[PDB]
């Protein structure tokens, strides 16, 4: 995606849950760091379209495999560590989506890109991601999981 004039890339994040309130947690390609799927928003792309493209590209799923349970209202922003930093990108502004997986686990394919975002995934408990994502994303993850919590835990009831 293209860096806005403040130095932020627009971007969508995806929280995928199951019926017992677990969420899909994926290992960044060739690292030991884990996160939710996140993708860029191409010009002309709506946030929802960008989310579905990211879903296909890195999770291998269709609209048919999921249902959208919620989404965040406005941009959530994080800045990149100065070290890990054309117009210079200093961070991301993100819109987040809560999906329920309704197809079998086997529909998930994280290996279709020539450069995967992820090596693979596993199910984890709902709150686990907050303490586990890399620290500069922790503020954002905490707000995302809190906004999505009332929806997911009602599913796990």
């Amino acid at each position: 995606s293209m860096i806005d004039d403040d130095g932020y890339r627009p971007n969508v994040g995806i929280v995928i849950c199951n019926r017992q309130g677990q969420v899909m947690w994926a290992r960044r390609f060739g690292q030991h760091s884990w996160q939710f799927p996140q993708g860029g928003i191409n010009p002309g792309e709506s946030a929802e379209q960008a989310m579905y493209r990211e879903l296909f590209e890195e999770v291998g799923l269709s609209r048919k495999d999921v249902r959208i349970l919620a989404s965040t209202r406005n941009w959530l922003r994080y800045k990149l560590p100065k070290r890990l930093v054309k117009p210079v990108c200093i961070g991301q502004k993100q819109k987040w989506f809560l999906l329920q997986l309704v197809s079998g686990d086997a529909e998930i394919n994280m290996q279709t890109s020539s450069t995967p975002e992820f090596d693979g995934w596993r199910w984890v408990s709902y709150w686990y991601p907050v303490r586990q994502v890399v620290s500069f994303k922790r503020d954002v993850y905490r707000r995302v999981m809190k906004e999505f919590a009332s929806v997911v835990m009602s599913l796990a009831a």
